[PDB]
């Protein structure tokens, strides 16, 4: 499923709601091309991976979460679990989030 992070409160409840499946995060700019460009991949994998949390922060609306996740450099892919980053990488590669994906899995 997916659930969109309007505050930090939601960031807490997210990861102790999510329980112990994967959680991948990403931080995009909902307002830039480029980088929402690349939604029909990472926000595609809903319908794909039906056993997978996707997280979708807008560093313009949840600026609370992208200050506290120190994330200067989008778009940013990190991997969550348990309420624990395990895992993390900053680049244009969705083809990345499929072999990480299965890291995890």
């Amino acid at each position: 499923m997916v659930k969109q992070i309007e505050s930090k409160t939601a960031f807490q409840e997210a990861l102790d709601a999510a329980g112990d499946k994967l959680v991948v995060v990403d931080f995009s700019a909902t307002w830039c091309g480029p980088c929402k460009m690349i939604k029909p991949f990472f926000h595609s994998l809903s319908e794909k991976y039906s056993n997978v949390i996707f997280l979708e922060v807008d560093v313009d609306d949840a600026q609370d979460v992208a200050s506290e996740a120190e994330v200067k450099a989008t778009p940013t892919f990190q991997f969550f679990k348990k309420g624990q980053k395990v895992g993390e990488f900053s680049g244009a590669n969705k083809e990345k989030l499929e072999a990480t994906i299965n890291e995890l899995v």
